[PDB]
């Protein structure tokens, strides 16, 4: 069982943090509106994405257009559309969403899991944090114990 | 409740991990005598020193004598008296134990999380595995998001 404790407690530690980013991003929007707040956003993903086990984070509003991204070697990203079906169900019912993807970052196609949870101001969805998070490396370390 | 969860997942990751370790342990002595698993224990602790949150992992048997060390720096600790009393408390009552230490390896003092698993074969206390864990990354993390 020890596989699928590790794997859950990975997850677990990815979405209560995501969470937390989540509740931060509503506040500025309450406190500041929309204009000024989506200028505060990137800080708050650049604080968020010094996790070490997270790849990459981004904001993508309404319109599924890519506001914010953590990986500077991805700022071309921003202003385009996600074009991401995970994304855009999480934009549409207002819900979190999970999938494991395979992604070569310049190592080999590593597991990758993506985390997706939508932003509510006043209960409705404002955008969505997108997350990449380096969950290959549970399963590396299950590797090294044999397990 | 952030700085709860994610404490409460890290101490879970540890724990979970060492039951593994500790099964491992086990087997071995099941299998081959204690005259006979008592130099394959090094290597499991080797392998389970490979998670990047253990700083230590110590083996110490029912007479309080330090087995084995995953810690270069420690090899002479090997052969002597533990000279600890959570391990004692482990090896008395037969049950886990944990507390934090503050512990300077070279960068200041850290925030450090001991944990006491005995082993137990045939029921009875054979040893003790004594863990040191990087719980100030967690502290870091969190002081990194004003959290």
């Amino acid at each position: 069982n020890l596989e699928k404790e590790l794997l859950d407690n990975f997850k677990k530690n990815i979405t209560q943090y995501a969470k937390q980013l989540e509740i931060s991003i509503e506040k500025v929007y309450d406190e500041k509106g929309s204009v000024n707040a989506q200028k505060d956003i990137q800080n708050l993903l650049s604080e968020y994405a010094n996790c070490q086990e997270i790849g990459e984070i981004r904001f993508i509003d309404k319109d599924q257009i890519i506001i914010a991204t953590t990986k500077q070697s991805n700022r071309s990203l921003i202003n385009q559309k996600a074009n991401d079906s995970s994304v855009q169900k999480a934009l549409s019912l207002g819900q979190s969403n999970d999938h494991l993807i395979l992604k070569d970052y310049g190592g080999g196609k590593d597991r990758v899991w993506v985390y997706n949870i939508p932003v509510k101001v006043d209960k409705k969805v404002i955008g969505n944090i997108y997350i990449e998070s380096k969950i290959n490396d549970v399963y590396n370390q299950l590797n090294n114990i044999n397990q």
